């Protein structure tokens, strides 16, 4: 029993604050003030991509289309620029869709940034005013953005979680824009450029993103997210305190994660969990489930110990009966307690009786 319900301690990490979140379930596995607000520097450029994500899922443009440079996005005519990540854009240039994205995921580029806010949504105060429309959309609670790169923001902050939580958005919402976070190297005006996020060369892991960034306010801050199997986990450590531990702190802790943690998929969208007689109805007995596939993160080795049981809101069900109808609520436990709840609703719609 001692071993079976052991509660695994976590590893100290030398950050500001850190979140530790399974893509799949939202589970929670470790936090550290993750709700406190911070500069997010470049890991502002999550949300302008996730923007962009959004506006190619769209079709309002693709990925070969040329983007014609203007001087607001001119690397060396803008002072605010000064000792940042560029790709070093000249206006006149045009330049393909694919390779300013790259320009943003991989290198950073502040100018990139720029020349997409306006060709997206025609100038930056715009896209900026969308990059706020999706934190309200996704609840995001501690984030307002004032910048479309990170720069030149003196009221722009957002938190570890809230971080967290728009990397998982941009795994689901837009997995087209986020499968560029992986690629190691683009090339620009002939030059060779890398991508900043070293984690994608560590062997040990399967890191596929997401964004560093660094700034002297900020110190070091890293979005990751890595996979084994089934299970995909998001690292969010913002503020980390030295150059050495830039990407071992967010290794630590996916490491950790991994090895006491598992992520199981016991119920899909519309395959029936229970049955329940039905009154009144063209049917004698109503399917049940869920809307949505169930994902638990529970310690890894318990799967054989989870255990599946519901309880329903009414006596009895009534005809008509409106698919996706919630009537009760389906209980997941472990060592005979209820550790997660899905709502269990009508699979197949039961209309009244004509005979
Ligand atoms: C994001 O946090 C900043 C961006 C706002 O400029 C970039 C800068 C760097 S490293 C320094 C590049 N400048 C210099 N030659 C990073 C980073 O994550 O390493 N993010």
């Amino acid at each position: 029993l001692n071993i079976k319900t052991m509660i695994p301690g976590v590893p100290q990490i030398d950050a500001e604050s850190y979140i530790l979140i399974d893509y799949n379930s939202g589970k929670v596995l470790a936090e550290q003030n993750a709700d406190v607000r911070r500069d997010p520097a470049s890991l502002t450029k999550m949300m302008t991509s996730y923007v962009i994500g959004q506006a190619m899922k769209a079709g309002k443009f693709k990925e070969t289309d040329l983007v014609t440079i203007g001087n607001d996005a001119w690397a060396t005519g803008n002072p605010v620029f000064k000792g940042s990540s560029l790709m070093f854009l000249k206006p006149g240039m045009q330049v393909p869709v694919s390779q300013l994205i790259r320009g943003i995921n991989l290198q950073s580029g502040n100018d990139a940034c720029v020349a997409m806010a306006d060709f997206a949504a025609g100038s930056q105060d715009a896209f900026v005013g969308l990059m706020n429309s999706y934190v309200n959309a996704l609840g995001l609670k501690n984030t307002h953005f004032q910048t479309v790169h990170g720069l030149d923001a003196d009221g722009q902050y957002s938190s570890a979680r809230d971080m967290a939580l728009i990397g998982q958005a941009l795994i689901r919402d837009v997995p087209n824009e986020y499968s560029i976070y992986k690629e190691k190297e683009f090339t620009f005006n002939g030059i060779r450029q890398l991508n900043r996020n070293g984690l994608l060369w560590d062997n040990s892991l399967n890191v596929d993103g997401i964004k560093t960034g660094h700034t002297d306010k900020a110190g070091y801050n890293l979005v990751a997210s890595a996979t084994e199997g089934q299970m995909r986990l998001i690292s969010a450590v913002m503020g980390g305190r030295t150059f050495k531990g830039r990407e071992a702190e967010s290794k630590k802790l996916l490491t950790w994660g991994f090895r006491f943690f598992e992520t199981v998929n016991p119920l899909k969208v519309g395959k029936e969990f229970a049955s329940e007689p039905v009154w009144f109805g063209d049917s004698d007995r109503a399917s049940l489930g869920v809307d949505k596939d169930v994902y638990l993160t529970i310690p890894r080795g318990r799967m054989k110990d989870l255990k599946a049981s519901y309880v329903l809101n009414s006596s009895e069900l009534h005809a008509p009966l409106q698919k996706n109808q919630v009537v009760g609520t389906i209980n997941f436990q472990l060592d005979g307690k209820t550790i997660e709840q899905r709502p269990l609703v009508v699979l197949q719609e039961i209309p009244e009786g004509n005979f």
